[PDB]
């Protein structure tokens, strides 16, 4: 709860001012001393890693919940997941803002990254099925996510501004992202 | 010289804070009275449109000075422009951040979109031949540039973070942008 509050405050602080966000700020917003933040989190790096798992869990519950398992077609499954992630982001703007910054960032542990993929096994298989091999590689895995997230976050800004054409933005965003990242 | 000072200070504020950037902060960092900004630019929208054409004009000159007209394959020609844009963004981080927020904004006038299009008549004509028709359309043109600027800024962020792989990021980002935006 005091942990939960620090994770809420960390989502708000990071989305607004990115991962350079002050542990001191988070604590005051948390309604505690900085010393409490460090009791709960040994490092700012530990809190970033813990927060990313927190937000990715929150996002995958969304995605898991919406996944019609009758579907097998790779393109069809990914579109579904695209639609889940976008709608998750319209509904939680700060969560989307912090998670996109966290996902690309250098300070994620390998243990953090493994566990995230555990959270939705269906995506890891789909990416192994569909994505250009270069973006599955250790060297450019982060680059391909950063490209997915850029196109998703663009698709989101246009969607919010223009509820009227939101469906076209999502359709056009997804097909753009699919050509970008998958085998031709 | 008050105007050129302000244009530069508007660049730094809108890069940091998006178009939400306060005219109060712009004038102070510009070294002038907020009242004085308003004399040069009667409204915020006014400042936004002028700043946009200013950055667009600086970037297009760079792409024109660097363009090798001995390049005959339309794909290689665009890679060259992408290279110069990325090169420009890495040399000028605040200009690219700012030009992206401005380019994808409701606040730009049709007359601004006209003057901006004509800064490079042949880069314009190139897109007319090469880009997916939906992304040339009245409704979705802003979204196409939106998808392009997101792919380019992510490319610039990875090149800047990890200059060892700078070349492959640029190269990968171009091919992803190419499959994203263009006719097949
Ligand atoms: C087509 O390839 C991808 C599809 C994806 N779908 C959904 N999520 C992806 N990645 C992703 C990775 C990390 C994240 F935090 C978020 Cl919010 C999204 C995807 C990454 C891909 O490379
Ligand atoms: C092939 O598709 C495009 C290629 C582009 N190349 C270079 N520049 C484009 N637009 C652009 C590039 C830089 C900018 F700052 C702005 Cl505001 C717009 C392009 C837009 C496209 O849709």
């Amino acid at each position: 709860d005091k942990k939960q509050a620090l994770l809420e405050a960390a989502t708000q602080a990071i989305a607004q001012s990115g991962i350079a966000a002050s542990t001191a700020v988070i604590a005051r917003n948390a309604g505690v001393a900085e010393g409490t933040l460090f009791r709960y989190f040994a490092t700012k790096d530990e809190l970033i890693n813990t927060l990313y798992l927190h937000l990715k869990q929150d996002l995958c519950q969304s995605m898991i919940m919406e996944l019609d398992r009758s579907i097998t077609d790779a393109k069809m499954m990914t579109r579904f997941i695209w639609n889940s992630y976008i709608s998750w982001g319209l509904n939680h703007p700060a969560r989307h803002r912090a998670i996109r910054q966290l996902a690309v960032s250098e300070k994620l542990t390998k243990e953090t990254e493994q566990r995230a993929d555990d959270m939705f096994p269906e995506l890891r298989d789909l990416c192994h099925r569909s994505v250009l091999m270069v973006f599955m590689s250790d060297e450019y895995r982060a680059f391909g996510d950063g490209l997915f997230l850029a196109l998703a976050e663009t698709t989101m800004d246009f969607a919010a501004r223009d509820p009227a054409r939101a469906g076209e933005y999502i359709a056009l965003g997804f097909e753009a992202m699919w050509r970008a990242l998958t085998r031709e």
